[PDB]
């Protein structure tokens, strides 16, 4: 039915980045909190503003949706990309989530050219990055959004077609937002 | 198809509550941000911790889902509640979103008793509150979650059956979270 692809929000920022802080207060019998987080913390979507470009409206209401397909990075050598709106890339690096090692695992995606020529609208990955500044800008400059730090459930989706929904914090004019991502399986 | 029921995140806290602050920095050609927000800012879900109780797992992965139904508060006098997992209540108070007046508009829901006897799992409303501490605790203490500050699109849903999805910031052990809410119409 529904598979959650989001990591639980934890204080596991990229080194250099703001820590997660949740400040709880007791007031008149209610418990209330303040949340302090960097925009790139945990499962998040990058917008073009992140690399100094103007954001656009590729998705109505900013709701990431459409047919999804998941490929394994190691299996996918000289292939036709799947016909999909959202391409998920399973690296296996999610195995290392929550461990410092994780931020040293940088995927090498040899078929970025092909993604840029496709009608893919967003790429998601179970890793901290799809690559460097240049790789991010290459995608973002060509109106392809990027979702990072997806969880290990991408493993379950490899070779499968599913419907993808990514619901960010409804902010516009930001470089990035925390995003809750699910796969709806048939 | 998909109707977004979420308010855009803006610096419109309940008086007394933390302001929204988004701090943007330029670093090595990237633009990055820090987000500071109260847990009850804009469209949010209340958990039992908000009234000093223990959170449970009524929804798998914390994903609010199921059959939805929307009723108009003024039309709904002595009625059978709809058969639904998620009950939305349209007050019209969303008309005043972003205006100080909005936080003075407090719904009076005479059928709270009936909600407590139903199998409804969550109640959502286009208003700042469903009522006072006692009304919140009455629902939360009986394992019914509460979504506040839904938008004016609830008007479009009155009398309709739809599928509801509410995707919060994946935090557990918090009193409340910002939640992105949609209706999937047939």
């Amino acid at each position: 039915e529904i598979l959650d692809l989001t990591q639980t929000l934890i204080n596991f920022p990229r080194p250099g980045d703001p820590e997660l802080r949740i400040i709880e207060k007791k007031i008149d019998g209610f418990i209330v909190s303040e949340i302090i987080m960097g925009s790139h913390l945990c499962t998040h979507i990058d917008y073009p503003k992140h690399v100094g470009l103007e954001n656009r409206i590729p998705f109505k209401d900013g709701i990431i949706k459409g047919k999804g397909y998941c490929i394994s990075l190691d299996d996918f050598p000289g292939n036709k990309l799947p016909a999909c709106d959202i391409l998920l890339i399973y690296t296996g690096f999610s195995k290392y989530w929550g461990r410092d090692e994780y931020f040293e695992k940088i995927p090498e995606i040899p078929f970025l050219d092909d993604i840029i020529k496709s009608n893919i609208k967003c790429v998601g990955i179970d890793a901290c990055t799809i690559g460097g500044f240049e790789e991010h800008k290459r995608l973002l400059s060509n109106n392809i959004l990027i979702i990072e730090n997806l969880n290990e459930n991408l493993k379950n989706l490899v070779g499968k077609s599913f419907y993808f929904l990514g619901l960010p914090l409804k902010i516009f004019d930001i470089d990035a937002s925390p995003i809750r991502c699910i796969a709806i399986l048939e």
